[PDB]
């Protein structure tokens, strides 16, 4: 118990430099501050599930995931997928609090890093589609500091 | 799942105006922002347990309680009491984060309120021992806004 519980915060953020798959799903593991990010063409229940399938392979199974009241997060589909995995689903607290700052900071840091890396490579606008995956993996690696 | 999980933050804060029992155990329920506070002569494993016994009667059984690495919180006694109740015990996270701000804010608000109420009653220093209980209950009621 000496540590923090395994609770994630997940959201989607739009990054046109990564079009056609410009919807970035971002998960922060509040226990490690580790960040996992995947690319999606659309924000659907199935994109959220695919994102978490990847995050589970990378981080392990959390006890709970905190999102907002987004439809992709509150659909019957998504409710059932989390039940199948045994993962509790939670939401932001009270006390003039917003959704969840940590994953929001992560959105920003993530977008700044992609921008820095892309321009360094000579992409001032959209990143060529064949380069996007390696550049995203590089931004994730950097953010995770290791 | 539509709500936040039942996770508490608990700490002790020293309030000489409430001497001889000047150790205040404070629990914030992060799901409701409700505050429970009890008075203790000393900071021991048994004081923490007595405090939580009271907080359970008032708030219900939480899923987890977050404290610091205090001995009263990490003793075998306390570890066993939480196990007996089925309550997970957790700690502060990483990312340059401190222990737990919400319960720290609550310490301050609580001490300011006691001070305001005591002086209003004419107690500029220690609160007479026979008055302390009702004044503490009144400060808790106020803080919980209701
Ligand atoms: C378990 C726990 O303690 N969680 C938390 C601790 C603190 S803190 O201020 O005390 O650091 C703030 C929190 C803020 C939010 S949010 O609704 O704004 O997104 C959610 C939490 O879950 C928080
Ligand atoms: C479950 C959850 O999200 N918890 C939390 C959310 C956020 S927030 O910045 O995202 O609001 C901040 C937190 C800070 C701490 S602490 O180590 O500083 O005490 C602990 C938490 O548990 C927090």
């Amino acid at each position: 118990g000496l540590g923090p519980l395994q609770i994630w915060q997940t959201d989607f953020t739009l990054e046109p430099r990564m079009a056609p798959r410009s919807w970035l799903a971002v998960t922060v593991d509040t226990a490690s501050s580790a960040i996992v990010v995947t690319q999606h063409g659309r924000v659907t229940s199935v994109a959220a599930q695919h994102h978490w399938a990847t995050a589970i392979a990378v981080l392990g199974r959390p006890k709970a995931i905190k999102t907002d009241n987004g439809s992709c997060f509150t659909s019957k589909s998504t409710r059932e997928w989390l039940a199948r995995w045994g993962i509790a689903h939670t939401t932001g607290i009270p006390g003039n609090s917003q959704g969840q700052a940590m994953v929001e900071r992560a959105n920003r840091l993530l977008k700044d890093k992609i921008r820095v890396l892309a321009e360094g490579d000579g992409f001032m606008k959209r990143i060529p589609t064949s380069k996007q995956g390696e550049l995203l993996a590089k931004a994730m690696y950097a953010l995770n500091h290791f």
